[PDB]
């Protein structure tokens, strides 16, 4: 009963009228005009009645006036405190949204209008790296979602699982599609002077909510109905996906929770596999799975050395972590979970 966050109905909305506005702001943060930038909060919050806002309204209004407070939290001021009509006017819109009041990757990506209109916090083509490497893989990863998870119900003798899985595998690839824009388009040392900054926590009633970063595309989801499920409860990694939870945007909350508390598609499919009747399609389903897997690779791989270089002594300014607080070692676990995983499939196809 969430249906319908379709994304090009939200990129091409303007409600705050701020298209002129967006193509002024990466000279306004070039040149640290804080000032302009509250003028522009204060006029919102007195401008418009966000409480007449369709949904699709409020999730295009949350990405812009995100962007704008985060332009504010760059300098270091929490925007919230210095503007406090805000904290209504964002309790308004997230009653509406059902999500946090904040922007998200969603904003910044799917629902970012691609041309002139495209919202940017800077002048520096190295963002473009992160913004089309975000709206490339959240539709590819949401398809993939479910198509996943309808696996669970399939037997790997009918080849309709093998069809499905092909589907995701491919679906992913997306991701891998958008992680090499990046890594051709941004370079890590602009990243770490230049972007990073704008990706920063910011205090709205009474708690702290992260920027927008690559790690909200949905991929963890990907993560929990495959391979992760309910079998390492006390992991790093649940405690990330148990944070990320109510981020996504509500249509995909059910499938993650119930995934965290289920065994996992590969693990149901290892039972069925060493239980049943090994047959020709058998094997090509279970090998689909590893395909999968191994399209995970392909993003998290590359993905993994782009985070190295920018986080070097040379390259990361005054950074130490993504915008969710971790270092690089958080994107080693999940590779090793992954390598691992592929490792286990290999074994169980030997014969
Ligand atoms: C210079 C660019 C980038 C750097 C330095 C970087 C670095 C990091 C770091 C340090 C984390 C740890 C979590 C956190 O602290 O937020 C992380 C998480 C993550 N980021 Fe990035 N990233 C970059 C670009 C991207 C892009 C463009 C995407 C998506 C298209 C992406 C996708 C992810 C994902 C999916 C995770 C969660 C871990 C995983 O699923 O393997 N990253 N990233
Ligand atoms: N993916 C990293 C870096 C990042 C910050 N903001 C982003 C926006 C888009 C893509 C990647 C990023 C993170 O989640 O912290």
């Amino acid at each position: 009963y969430f249906q319908g966050m379709i994304s090009n109905e939200i990129s091409k909305l303007d409600p705050l009228n701020l298209d002129a506005f967006f193509n002024q702001l990466p000279s306004l943060n070039q040149n640290l005009e804080v000032s302009l930038l509250i003028d522009k909060l204060r006029e919102i919050t007195k401008s418009y009645l966000p409480t007449t806002f369709s949904i699709n309204d409020a999730l295009a209004a949350t990405r812009d006036l995100g962007m704008i407070m985060s332009s504010v939290r760059k300098l270091g001021i929490q925007p919230v405190s210095a503007v406090s009509d805000l904290e209504v006017f964002l309790e308004t819109l997230s009653e509406i949204t059902n999500m946090v009041p904040r922007e998200t990757s969603y904003h910044y990506g799917p629902w970012n209008p691609i041309g002139e209109r495209e919202r940017r916090f800077t002048h520096f083509p190295d963002e473009r790296g992160l913004i089309e490497g975000v709206r490339i893989a959240i539709p590819g990863i949401e398809l993939a979602i479910r198509e996943i998870n309808q696996l669970s119900n399939l037997s790997l003798n009918d080849p309709a699982f093998e069809s499905l899985a092909k589907s995701a595998a491919l679906h992913v690839y997306q991701a891998v599609d958008g992680i090499g824009e990046t890594i051709k388009k941004t370079d890590p040392y602009v990243f770490s002077h230049e972007l990073r900054p704008f990706f920063d926590p910011i205090r709205i009633g009474g708690k702290s909510y992260i920027g927008a970063g690559g790690g909200q595309i949905p991929l963890f989801v990907v993560d929990v109905k495959l391979w992760l499920g309910n079998h390492s409860p006390n992991s790093e990694y649940v405690s990330f996906i148990k944070d990320s939870v109510f981020y996504l945007p509500p249509e995909l909350r059910p499938i993650c929770v119930d995934s965290l508390l289920e065994p996992s598609v590969i693990n149901q499919k290892f039972a069925e596999f060493g239980s049943v009747e090994i047959t020709d399609q058998v094997i090509k389903g279970m090998e689909s799975l590893l395909s999968v897997i191994q399209v995970l690779l392909k993003f998290r791989k590359p993905h993994f050395q782009l985070a190295q270089r920018t986080l070097s002594k040379e390259n990361r300014g005054n950074y130490t972590t993504g915008s969710a607080g971790y270092t690089n070692s958080f994107n080693h676990m999940v590779l090793e979970f992954t390598i691992e995983v592929e490792k286990q499939i290999r074994a169980v196809l030997a014969p």
